[PDB]
């Protein structure tokens, strides 16, 4: 199963990673990426966004249609244990590098100190400026998204998707 065109488009450079398109109002991204010091975001003042935060899973509701071009598309509350999702990661290069993962069990995953709520996955590598990218899945016709690169090994075998749940 290959990401059509439309998808990668939602892949987009924000800050010092990635964020992702849900919806033509819903922006989702991994909390450590979004920038600070900033008043506004994508062009739009953040008096007019619902910025939702939970550790390191953000989400940003827009008041007007910042994408619509999409149709909205479905946002899991994790990715389903013992599946295999695609991280769609994007280079700073532009090269595109989807990246094959059998997701596990949310949990806290021990990180540079931290306690980090999450959902760790096997790849079957990721690299920093990647955080951000979404792992999604395509259940029938449509593709899901379920989290946003977080973190991962050095050896870079397990990787962290940060998650709503
Ligand atoms: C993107 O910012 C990035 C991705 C990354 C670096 C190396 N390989 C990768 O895929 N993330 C980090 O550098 C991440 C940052 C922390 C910041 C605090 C909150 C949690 C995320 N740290 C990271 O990957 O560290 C290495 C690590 C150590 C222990 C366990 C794991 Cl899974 C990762």
């Amino acid at each position: 199963h290959m990401a059509p065109p439309t998808l990668w488009s939602r892949v987009t450079k924000f800050g010092s990673g990635w964020g992702f398109w849900v919806s033509p109002t819903v922006f989702i991204t991994t909390t450590h990426v979004v920038p600070t010091g900033v008043k506004e975001f994508f062009g739009e003042p953040l008096s007019s966004i619902a910025i939702h935060q939970a550790g390191e899973f953000t989400q940003f509701r827009f008041s007007k249609k910042m994408r619509p071009d999409l149709t909205g598309m479905v946002l899991e509350e994790g990715c389903p244990e013992g599946t295999v999702c695609s991280v769609l990661i994007k280079r700073d290069s532009g090269e595109l590098l989807p990246l094959a993962v059998r997701m596990g069990a949310i949990a806290s995953m021990r990180i540079q100190g931290r306690l980090v709520h999450g959902q760790s996955g096997m790849l079957l590598g990721t690299i920093p400026g990647d955080c951000g990218a979404p792992y999604v899945h395509k259940r029938g016709n449509d593709w899901v998204v379920c989290g946003v690169h977080a973190a991962a090994t050095k050896s870079g075998n397990t990787v962290v998707c940060a998650v709503q749940a």
